[PDB]
């Protein structure tokens, strides 16, 4: 039946190792369950064996890859769970669904550890913020984002957003969430043998074979409270590959097997057929396993939450995945066969094209940094994105809430405790496009520099990948350059992944997408021994840790100048970003310094420039060196911060016993950002910097 099986989408090759895997030819039904199972989505056929590179051992790892989302320890009793999502294609044809879906599915991942949701940041990449489609799909996702998140009450409280020519056909959406519980309770995706399955939440339809968060906040509730009381022993969310994926990876997991009784199936549509109720993929449903002796409890907590839970499948000895319906069995594939796939590996190959724009020198070049300065705050991808963030609501939790003070990564404080969770995701297209293995560097690196730059120690990290297809060899290099820069980073700053995505295919008409690897890395600190980028007094010294010249490659202020990428991208000494990091964490939990700003995108000035727009306090400056370069040429590992007059030789002795390069810029104050340079003294007021920098995504998105 090799017919059939080819004109779904399965491979010769696959097809004929599916028939070996069962020992006959699997029915229509059967087939069709292959072919989601076995795509790149579920499997991870191209990526897996790169994959095994990554290190995951840490002090803080509660569970790492293999489970719905990974956790870490953040102290007093308390874990936090996290993970990444790509709703890319999905985004492509429908923003608001794409959006709000993905919203949804990682909400979900991160309930069925047992974490209570206490924060989502958002991954946006779109083609330039100029053409139509571009604000489209930006209009879009951030209304249907708005939408899921502001119904189930969970925040955004940050992410990234970028705008760039590679994403033209292929935009990218990818969701991360943070949630919390008491290690107590930290639950994952297990069954023992002789137990019910419970199917919980919305009814199963003719879906991807919209969203509802007000039936999803319900659903997260009683879930919570279900693990929360210690009712249940595995709970598996639905999404890719429906019922399917739930029960045969939760089997998988268990060393056993599972019987489906698809006549139990909550339905919504009349005259469903067997693999439509199998391979739905509706919106907020979710299978849950009560412990022994505790069904009727299960029932009842859902009960109290106004929600219906009904046993719809149990567990059996043979590994093997028996669907039933209508009194017949309608398939009954090895649970082995369906969730581990065959991987492929390739010879990757660098695109002539990237490596050329890479090597091309970067031409001298010369511009009134007066107005360079204005036309970087200008710019949709160093502009304010208040205007988006404006449209979620909910940092003040039942848990935590969100501190108001513009930190460089987000910080969730958990109330009744001195603890605080800190949160960011990075990446930087430019640098990846042209070197995808130091861009993944770049972005692990900045992650955990933002978090470190708040005062938390980075804990572990979420890499949510997206990439073009790995079949051409210049696409496979990227994703293999890609994979060995995060390996390459997370060894020597000691930051294990504890969970992630892959999304592949993101490419049309051999146009790929720019190598993205969306790092998100969590941390913690006490919330009394926090920094944040605004400078919030007068008479402060002004530092800065590293050196003041910048490199020109793969940098905004280049793009402003040239309408062009080329170069190499900044070089990332790996030794001295770590040194950094703990430099800045011991500064800030000795309480010499609680504010600090890492420099990246713009260079030092488009960095000074920021800090003064949370308070309106300005400052006053010497930069020694002029030049593009200097003041606005990128390098890793930079960081400013202040320290009150008196406490400055103990600063400077803790950075000199470091062995790093250091820098003495000058004081905060006034309404002015002053600048003194060999050739005299550049000058913008806090207005000015603040009109620039206000109203570029402000009318993009809301004109
Ligand atoms: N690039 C990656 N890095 C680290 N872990 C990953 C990566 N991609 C996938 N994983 C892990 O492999 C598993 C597969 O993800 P997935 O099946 O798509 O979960 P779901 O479909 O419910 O969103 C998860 O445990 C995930 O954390
Ligand atoms: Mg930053």
């Amino acid at each position: 039946m090799e017919a059939l099986a080819k004109e779904i989408g399965i491979p010769e090759g696959e097809y004929r190792e599916i028939v070996q895997r069962l020992g006959r030819e699997p029915n229509r039904v059967e087939l069709l369950l292959f072919k989601v199972m076995w795509s790149e989505h579920c499997a991870y056929k191209n990526s897996r064996p790169l994959l095994k590179a990554l290190p995951k051992e840490g002090e803080a790892v509660l569970q790492g890859p293999g489970e719905n989302a990974g956790v870490v320890r953040v102290g007093e009793g308390w874990a936090v769970a996290f993970k990444i999502e790509s709703h890319n294609h999905p985004s492509a044809v429908e923003p608001f669904q794409g959006a709000a879906t993905g919203v949804g599915g990682i909400l979900r991942d991160i309930m069925s550890m047992g974490a209570r949701p206490i924060a989502l940041l958002d991954s946006l990449r779109f083609g330039p913020p100029e053409e139509a489609r571009s604000r489209y799909l930006l209009k879009g996702v951030v209304s249907g984002i708005a939408f899921y998140g502001n119904a189930i009450g969970v925040p955004t409280v940050g992410g990234d957003l970028y705008f760039h020519e590679g994403y033209r056909e292929n935009p990218l959406v990818n969701a991360m969430c943070l949630g919390l519980l008491r290690e107590e309770h930290l639950k994952r995706s297990r069954a023992s043998l002789g137990r019910p399955i419970y199917y919980a939440g919305a009814k199963t339809g003719r879906d991807g074979i919209v969203g509802d968060p007000f039936l999803g906040k319900l659903l997260m509730e009683a879930t919570l409270e279900a693990i929360e009381l210690d009712l249940v022993e595995g709970v598996q969310d639905m999404g890719a590959a429906g019922l399917t994926s739930s029960l045969s990876e939760l089997a998988h997991k268990s060393g056993l097997g599972v019987e489906l009784h698809l006549d139990l199936v909550p339905t919504r549509e009349e005259g469903m057929t067997p693999e439509e109720l199998l391979l739905s993929e509706s919106q907020e449903r979710m299978v849950l396993v009560p412990k022994e002796g505790k069904e009727k409890a299960l029932e009842e907590v859902f009960g109290r939450w106004g929600l219906d839970c009904v046993p719809v499948a149990r567990t059996i000895p043979e590994r093997v995945f028996r669907v039933l319906f209508r009194g017949e069995v309608v398939a009954e594939v090895p649970t082995e066969a369906l969730a581990e796939a065959p991987t492929y590996v390739r010879v990757g190959r660098e695109d002539p094209e990237v490596r050329r724009l890479r090597e091309t020198p970067i031409p001298p070049l010369e511009a009134d940094p007066q107005e360079v300065l204005r036309r970087l705050l200008a710019s949709p991808n160093l502009a304010s994105r208040e205007a988006v963030y404006e449209r979620y609501d909910h940092q003040v939790g039942t848990r935590t809430a969100l501190l108001p003070g513009k930190g460089d990564a987000a910080v969730l404080w958990i109330k009744g405790t001195r603890l605080g969770v800190a949160a960011k995701v990075d990446q930087n297209p430019r640098y990846s496009r042209l070197h995808p293995r130091l861009g993944a560097m770049h972005a692990l690196a900045e992650a955990c520099r933002n978090v470190s730059v708040v005062g938390a120690k980075p804990l572990a990290y979420t890499d949510g990948l997206n990439l073009g297809s790995p079949e051409t060899p210049e696409g496979y290099h990227e994703l293999a350059e890609t994979i060995a820069g995060l390996k390459e980073a997370s060894e020597a700053l000691g930051v294990p992944v504890v969970s992630g995505n892959v999304s592949l295919y993101n490419e049309s008409g051999g146009k790929r997408i720019p190598p993205t690897a969306m790092v998100g890395v969590v941390g913690v600190l006490e919330v009394d021994k926090r920094a944040e980028m605004g400078f919030r007094r007068p008479g402060e010294v002004l530092l800065l840790i590293g050196e003041e010249r910048g490199e020109l490659g793969a940098s905004e202020v280049l793009y402003l100048l040239t309408g062009k990428e080329f170069g190499h991208p900044p070089r990332l000494d790996l030794g001295r970003e770590k040194a950094v990091q703990e430099a800045i964490r011991d500064l800030i939990q000795r309480g010499l310094t609680r504010t600090a700003h890492d420099v990246a995108e713009g260079g030092l000035l488009l960095a000074l420039a920021e800090m003064t727009f949370p308070y309106g306090v300005g400052a006053t400056v010497e930069v020694r060196e002029e030049g593009l370069e200097a003041l606005f040429g990128e390098a890793p590992s930079r960081v400013l911060f202040t320290v009150e007059k008196t406490r400055l030789q103990e600063a400077t002795l803790l950075l000199e016993e470091r062995g790093l390069p250091y820098r003495v810029l000058g004081e905060t104050g006034g309404k002015s950002l002053t600048v003194l340079t060999p050739g005299g003294v550049l000058e913008w007021s806090l207005e000015e910097l603040l009109s620039a920098w206000k109203a570029p995504l402000r009318e993009v998105l809301d004109g």
